[PDB]
This record gives C-alpha cells, sequence and structure tokens, in this order.
C-alpha cells in the first residue's frame, strides 16, 4: 500500500528518512534520477511505482548559483510536475528562513509569521530563489511544502545540527527563532504523506529558543564545563504553528522537545 | 560563420526569425526539443549551433484563463524550460537571445504617466500582482544570474502584417471601444533583425527592447484612418493591463539606426500598406 520514492539520499534529511522508513516498515526506494532532467523522473516513477514521493534534495558566485537554480528551481519544479500529472503527492522539504522580524510581527512578540504570508526576507540569493519556488510551487495542488529552520536532530556529531555550529562560535547573538527538532517532525512529515496533506505548512516546533537557552541546556546536559561569549546577515523570527498544530496535538514545544529528543538521550 | 538555433516555429516571432535568417541567407534550424535536458543536448549536437533563440513563447498578451492547469503549464515551459535552456547555453559557451516582456512595469511615483520617464533594465519589476507578471518577472530575475543570456523587454509587438490576430493595431483596430493610454511599444519589423544583431555582437544582460518613446491607442488607430480606412471609427472609455514606457537609452546607444514608434510605425507599417 505504501511505498516511498526519495531524493536526496546524500543527504540529511534524505538519509534520516530511509532510517525513519526502515523501523516504520515502510517500502521505500532512493530516487536514482537527476532532478535536472525529466526523463529520469519519469523512470524512476514507472519503475518504481511510488505512492508519495518525497523532496529532500538541496539544503554566491555565477557557478554556484546557477548550480542551486538547476537543483532547487528547474529540478523541483520538474518533479513537482512529474508529480502531478501522475497523481502523487510531492513531500517538498523546504525554509524557513525567508521571513524575519518586522513591524507587524516584531522581536519579541509572540505573533508569527503564517503560511499565507509574504516572505518579507528576500535580499539574499538564496532566500529569493527559495521564496520564488515556494510562491510558484502553490500552483501545483499535490505538493506540499515543509517550511524547515535550523534543523536539529538527536546526533551532535553532525556539523549540520545547529547545536553543534552555535557551540563552536566564538561569541554568539541571542535571538529567540523558530526551529525543526527533527527526530520528532520528521515522522511528522510521513504521516502527513499518508493524510495526503497539501498546501505550505511551517514546519518548526511552536515556540522560540535563543542561543543562550541552547547553549544553557548544552553545558548542563552534555558538557557542564562549556563556556561561551555574547556579543556586547541571517533570518530570525517566529513561524506560526497553529496549521501544524491543528493537525497534530501531539507536537511539542521547542525546548520540551530539544529537552526529550536531544539533551536526555545524549546526557553525560 | 554563423548558424542559429531557434526555438518556437509555432509562434510569432519564432517564425519571423526563420524568415529572417531565410533573407539574410543565415542558416537556422528549428529545434526539435521539448525545454527536458536530453532533448535539448541532443539538439546543440545535432545543429552545432553558433548562436541560439528562445521564441518559445509567448509572442505578446497571453492570453487564457489562469487556472492551475493553465498556470503549471506556463511554469514548466517558461520557467522551467527556459531556465534549462539557459543552463545547457551556458555550459556550452552559447549566447542565447530570450524574447521576453516588459509587461512588467507600470506606470508610479517615480515613473508618472506623461513624465518622459522611462524603466530601466536595472529596474525591478513593479508591477506583479498577476501571476503571469509575477512569474516573468521571477525568470528575468534568474537569468541575470546567466552571464551568456541576453533578455529582451518585447511590449506589444506590432507587424507590416495587419492581417495577423496577435498584431497590437489589429487588436485596437478590431475593438468597440480602446483605453488610450501612452505605451512603450516593439515593432518588430525594425527591432527583430536588430535581436539578429545583438546575437552576431554577442550581446548579453537586459535589454528594454521596444522602440523609443509613446504611443497611445488613439495615436494609433488615427494613423489605422489615414493610411488604410479612412471610413474608420472607435469610440473610448470616460470608467487590470500593463502601462508603462521603458528607457530606451541602452538600446539606442548600442543601435543609433533605432527609429522612434511614430516614425518606425510610419516607416515600418503605415506607409507600406496604403
Ligand atoms: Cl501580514
Ligand atoms: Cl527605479
Ligand atoms: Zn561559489
Ligand atoms: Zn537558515
Ligand atoms: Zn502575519
Ligand atoms: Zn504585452
Ligand atoms: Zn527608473
Ligand atoms: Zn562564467
Amino acid at each position: 500500500s505504501f511505498n516511498f520514492l526519495i531524493y536526496g539520499k546524500t543527504g540529511w534529511i534524505g538519509g534520516l528518512l530511509g532510517k525513519l522508513c526502515e523501523a516504520q516498515g515502510i517500502t521505500y526506494t532512493y530516487g536514482s534520477g537527476r532532478l535536472q532532467d525529466r526523463q529520469s523522473i519519469v523512470a524512476d516513477i514507472e519503475s518504481v511505482k511510488p505512492s508519495h514521493v518525497f523532496n529532500a534534495a538541496g539544503v554566491w558566485c555565477e557557478s554556484h548559483k546557477v548550480e542551486t537554480i538547476r537543483t532547487n528551481v528547474a529540478g523541483t519544479l520538474t518533479l513537482a510536475d512529474i508529480c502531478r500529472e501522475k497523481g502523487l503527492v510531492l513531500i517538498n522539504y523546504a525554509t524557513g528562513c525567508i521571513f524575519e522580524y518586522d513591524s507587524g510581527h516584531p522581536l519579541g512578540s509572540g505573533i508569527g509569521f503564517k503560511e499565507e504570508d509574504t516572505p518579507n526576507f528576500t535580499g539574499s540569493f538564496y532566500s529569493k530563489t527559495k521564496a520564488m519556488v515556494e510562491e510558484l510551487l502553490k500552483n501545483y495542488e499535490n505538493v506540499c511544502t515543509l517550511r524547515v529552520r535550523m534543523p536539529i536532530s538527536s546526533d551532535l556529531t553532525n556539523p549540520r545540527n545547529f547545536i553543534t555550529k552555535i557551540a563552536r562560535y566564538e561569541k554568539v547573538v541571542d535571538i529567540p527563532n523558530s526551529m525543526t527538532i527533527l527526530d520528532e517532525l520528521l515522522p511528522i512529515s510521513i504521516e502527513m504523506a499518508k493524510r495526503n496533506l497539501t498546501g505550505i505548512y511551517n514546519f518548526t516546533n511552536p515556540g522560540v529558543v535563543s542561543h543562550n537557552e541552547i547553549l544553557e541546556m548544552y553545558r548542563d546536559y552534555i558538557d557542564p564545563s562549556f563556556t561561551w561569549k555574547n556579543f556586547t546577515p541571517r533570518s530570525n523570527n517566529e513561524l506560526d504553528a497553529t496549521k501544524l498544530k491543528t493537525e497534530f496535538p501531539e507536537l511539542m514545544s521547542i525546548k520540551e522537545s530539544l529537552i526529550k529528543f536531544v539533551f536526555e538521550p545524549n546526557k553525560k
């Protein structure tokens, strides 16, 4: 009944999805093909005959911008199109870092950006390009787009993990941010496929956390001797968790979720 | 020396291009490939072109309903296909002449109606409420990253062929009332040859690609009347389409012989149709 075609095997979310699909006992296969060409994708689909498809491909000179366009724009739009022609729900792993605190959603307010909102942080190429694709993907009834931010998981060896970035910085800033606890949200995303959810979902845990709060948990739970300094353009914001929370009332707030899925199992 | 790969034989400009290459003795070929990399990659190796022309659409105001199937259809060809084509050309060192739209700008506080102040290449599209408009702006902004691509902003394209329903003149001449707004416009008969020359000169970046100056719908209809049908009649509105002027400085500097709409209209469109 359930059969998953997944793109991005050499990737963080891609790999974790594979391991998730073992322990869940779900049939899955990693897309051999390349997003850059439609021929590949059509083949994979017709060969694998998937019920759902997952896109975890992806996450500035010309060469690297062009490369990103080829995979994040052309490629993502092509997969979306094919999956639509075929009737397949496409889970599209994307970014929430296209918003930033502003006059209508001020730092410290509790008012988060909603799914329906216009991306207000689009100066950087990556940010703009990500906003462009998200806007375009709205016209694809089958696509479900997930706004992931500053992904964190239970494994601190991962240089991509946000906690291990912050515990490395010389000085750090202290700004509350919406973040994605992978261990919790990734099983949730799989459930979203099963329920055939589509549209945009902010895909962070509800509530916000700052670097100081995360470094405090880090010192207490995993290195009691740890020390950091504070400062006496990146994205900072809250995403509104309402829509994702309505569909998934078991979803945990960040601190509470950092404690269970990340810090308690790494205690030392 | 020259060998052109052209996309869009189906369409207005793409058809016109082919005829110009015939008339000028330039070897050209229309691409079989659907804008499917491998399909395009095949064309480039089969044709071994010196330059590539993307007229894959759409010539002018298009043009149907904006439902999902229709929006998606433009995204597949005008976004993913155009970006795929630009990519392959860039990898291969090939210059790509991309025919596109100027109808992504609108009269504003800093470029007011009647001011003679026109939008520049560098300017940020300010008319992007509608899907088509936002989408073409997106692609245009993205194409800025492909140094081999030459984006041309064509507005309300016009031909000496007054029988062609795509021609802006015959649209307006066939309508009951009309809006009368000064606009920048493109005389294909004059401007299409120039685009062949831009390719020859390996030009790149964005060019506003309308004739210098503006005409209103009325100034045009009056010329229709005195040149083709003196018995012609029309009323106005007393009561959203893109209305703007496009700065022609950059195109004129590169092409001094470029004429303004009115004189270009007279010479290319109306006089050889008396
Ligand atoms: Cl708002
Ligand atoms: Cl400006
Ligand atoms: Zn680089
Ligand atoms: Zn980020
Ligand atoms: Zn809001
Ligand atoms: Zn137009
Ligand atoms: Zn200006
Ligand atoms: Zn280069």
